[PDB]
């Protein structure tokens, strides 16, 4: 994880990077004051016409637009890849905190920019947007809510260190010159901005660019590896959990929020009180490196968020005790085995982060199992492969003094009562394990 | 038709076959107490990865969640099919009346079983699900809605004859082992069920399992029959309508509802009276034996609907005599000509049965025809081969004392005067005979 | 233009054709009495089952069924179309003005008749629609919505010359012999009707029915003729606007309507007066004369309606000398570049049209560039050619005064300070002389 910060119209500018969304080509945490947006480009494996698609989403939490938002983003960016380039490239904004003085969309921009500046996808930027203001005669960058409604001129220009690259504009009957002059002071911030992601990119130094038979002889080749010779494909120990990572308070304007890491499985949990209870769970492409419709929520993320809210009823407060209605959203920014158990970890960091006076914590866990002819192998916080290839994906989360939810899909025909008996057991040791660490970070 | 029956946690289990939905590849009718769930499993004639889909749906007048249950009853079933099986298979459980002390939800997923175990599709079951919960240290089979309220698990648990192979739970932070002695406490009744179903199983016995050119030389037989030998390709002379058969009062929780089965098309109504008048049509895949998507209502199914609605509007007494709003749901189960004015007839019988008093009971049916060198012939109520091959497709509505609706679709230029009047006599003749048979039923 | 004039039902029915949608295939405005409805027929170039698709849309401003209605329409049209015709064939028909005496979907389905009629389709018409009320004993065409209300029938009937083609009724229970003489006092307005058309008709007179290297040798010949020689594909000069035409006042029920016509590319748009502001914007397929998907408004349908919104909002006057919302929608009829100025023209005319005290007249326009070595060429008014093929698509909006709106897209990686100079001052001098133009229009 690297930080790099600057100041940009009396406010500061962070981009982060290495930590969130690692299996995009490229990702970049944006702070601008209070403002916090997470932007990713994922590109296709193989070419495809060049096909790009720009995304702005601004959170509830956070605090037709969207999709002038996503449209403004792309002009700046579209023009500048190669010629012949026809690999499928994504890019998503994600607005998680929304300062209104911070313009969220212009810290997308850039986060775009910088998303594909370290992402392996040749962009022949960098790129950056400013809004420029004309208020009292005087031309001013990224202009407050309040200065903006003495503001003559709302310009948003975008560019790059050679030329301006966009201009969209609304005035107050502005003449020639006096937007001519706007777009130019403009550029003059857009080559301290993309002077800034140069920086950054000279640290960081992005480097650029008979089946059936097989998948069954791969199949067979980790279950007796896992069976066999004891080892998981990452080197695991069959009830060995994967390298965890925590942490809370990651949003300024949310109530409470709770990042956990677990392997290459990552979800961030956001908090909102208001004046019951609700968990959410969202599964972007991204988290797995992939590209594609920017759909609702399908039967899979309804299903992760009712299991997430499941496992975390039973130690909400009562109202008595807490007369507040609770709302969890849970952002999948990586996966690679049960993002639904790290959404369940996440919401209980975001739960005593926004200090809810929870009964106790909750932490899951998913287990997997490989069959042979003479015994069995129960294995511990399963990846995806080990999904796919084992028998089982059974998600047990709960407190330290009892289960509060189990799901379950298995591949076999059914589970003998000694195989539910040692993965409870196993899951047990897992959770506890996972609050033992949850409560270090807390 | 055959009814099987069983008690079941201290309420009336049956399972009825034979009667609705034929043209589905399996079909039941489960009676759970005052909860009543229609199961049909269909599968494409051609195998295609193993597409089976389990769709899940509470109707408005029964009384994320349909998706979760969907979700639910998927898991112990996919898992059961010969490996190397392509056929797409879809399951639909529609929850025509909810008692919710007597679980839509089970009773739904024995449904699905039952509708695949009579089916022909080689499914590897039964299997049978329970609803478990703990009370007062006690575990209890489907707990009553106030029950759950004082239970501290909520356990969901699926499986057959020889082990479970599903498992859904909430619990207030259970052990191990409470969780343990719950699920092979729920799977002791699951073996029963599964037992139950067996026994009809056994009894029932199911068995498992140019181009243009030649379309004309069909279409050019059926008409020449039907012209010059005076059948049809059932055998039916050309003003014989099919059999009928019809009952009123299926749902329990439905203020009324009327079953009509004309030959292979049958429709299901069903009214719900409230504190003006409307009439909704639905058109499943599995009507025809196929599968598909579950799209909201298509063109045809809301021209269907009005088309209902018009032919019902004019009997409907003025809110004086009944201050009351009228909203009926005609359900398609099967279908081979005419749906829509089946509808008609259902809704008419389900008005009957709900006391709603009418000013006279109404009765549709289409026309068909098949023009020949100067000659004619029109066919009374045509089944769908009569509209795809024939010149017409004209349907008629209204009491004993005259027409209330009329919609028609022709192939040809246009209907002479003398066509139209023959049509009209004809259909006449027919809606007073099916109407002295609904008469007859109710 | 042509008009054509006869009396319907004691109305006045007109038929204009000419003037809109031109690049439709066959396109109609249909007016009966205060009704107004544009209908229009779009045939893909080759053909593909005959894929005939009937739209009906009654717009907001114009004051299930849509469904219906648009059903209506196809019954009567799809039988007459040639054996083996298999040209996707789709038919608009959008109610832009609705006086529910004069029946929209009567005045839509002669539309959709007088559309393909002139339109080169091979459509074998022409057909009309009536609607029979049966009232005191008497039939009666096109009843008002009161005399609907003491009427016995609702009778929808079609049909060309020859025979009747369609028949759709509710009734209060009238004998076979009252239907059948309403069919045919129908059929004799049918035919008056019918003739009418065909008078239209034969006045008119319609007329019926190595790639990668090929492409960039032309855009490679438009460059060089615009670059070298200073000429465009139509003929025009780099700075010359292309012919403008422009009305106000199109729509009875309408609070203002204006008529803006650029070249090929012709927008209408519509304002209503409410008890703040927005301007939306539609492109239809039939605008560049294509069939497809009827689609919710895409991204560029919302971008165009906010960039219109933003050159407009600015002379907008305040709510204490203008107390009312301000709703228009630009209809995009006809495209050939810039559809988006064409609004903001058309909504102009429509505010003063309307008698909104604005600031202010505001007028748009497109500008192009082609550049060569290190000389480049701004043009004016580009059509779509010259955007594909050219290197920007630069939008200046504004007053006399100044700039109220600028959206730019451009297909190079900047733009210099003097290209965005040259291109300002000649889009300055466009809108000037496309206000001169407007300015005489009102
Ligand atoms: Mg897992
Ligand atoms: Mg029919
Ligand atoms: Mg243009």
């Amino acid at each position: 994880k690297k930080v790099f910060k600057t100041e940009w119209a009396g406010r500061s500018l962070t981009i982060e990077t290495g930590q969130l969304a690692k299996q995009a080509n490229g990702a970049v945490l944006v702070r601008y004051g209070d403002t916090v947006v997470l932007s990713t480009a994922t590109a296709s494996k193989e070419p495809r016409f060049f096909p790009l698609t720009v995304n702005y989403e601004e959170k509830m939490y956070a605090a037709d637009e969207a999709t002038l938002t996503a449209r403004l983003i792309d002009r700046p960016i579209r023009p500048l890849f190669p010629k012949g380039y026809r690999h499928d490239v994504q890019i998503m904004n994600i607005v998680l905190s929304a300062d209104p003085d911070c313009s969220p969309e212009m810290a997308a921009m850039i986060g775009s920019s910088m998303a594909l500046s370290v992402s392996d996808i040749p962009f022949q930027g960098p790129i950056a947007g400013v809004n420029v203001g004309y208020i009292d005669g005087k031309y001013v960058i990224n202009p407050s809510v309040a200065d903006k409604e003495i503001s003559r001129l709302d310009l948003e220009v975008a560019g790059h260190k050679d030329a301006v690259n966009m201009v969209e504009a609304g005035a107050s009957e502005i003449t020639e010159s006096e937007m001519l002059e706007a777009i130019f002071f403009g550029h003059e911030e857009i080559k301290r901005l993309v002077a800034f992601q140069q920086e950054i990119i000279d640290h960081i130094q992005p480097i650029k660019q008979v089946y059936a038979i097989l998948n069954d002889l791969i199949k067979e080749e980790v279950r007796r590896l896992i069976a066999d010779e004891k080892i998981r494909p990452d080197g695991r120990k069959v009830d060995e959990i994967r390298p965890l990572e925590s942490e809370v308070g990651l949003l300024p304007r949310a109530h409470g929020s709770g990042l956990f890491t677990r392997g290459q499985t990552q979800a961030l949990s956001v908090l909102t009180l208001g004046a019951r209870f609700m968990h959410h769970y969202n599964f972007p492409n991204f988290s797995v490196g992939e590209t594609g419709p920017v759909r609702a929520p399908g039967r899979r993320e309804i299903g992760h968020g009712a299991l997430g809210e499941r496992a975390l009823r039973y130690i909400i407060p009562d109202t008595q005790d807490f007369p507040y209605t609770i709302r969890i959203v849970s952002e999948v920014l990586e996966s690679n085995g049960s993002s639904s158990q790290a959404s369940i970890c996440g919401s209980t960091l975001a739960l005593m982060d926004a200090g809810v006076p929870i009964k106790a914590p909750v932490a899951g866990i998913a287990m997997g199992l490989v069959t042979r002819d003479d015994s069995y192998t129960i294995l511990t916080d399963i990846q995806g492969m080990e999904d796919a290839l084992g028998d089982m994906d059974f998600k047990v989360a709960g407190t330290k003094d009892g289960i509060t939810a189990i799901q379950m899909d298995i591949k076999i025909d059914g589970l003998t009562r000694e195989v539910i008996e040692e993965a409870l057991e196993q899951a047990r040791q897992g959770r506890l394990a996972i609050m033992d660490h949850m409560l270090h970070t807390i």
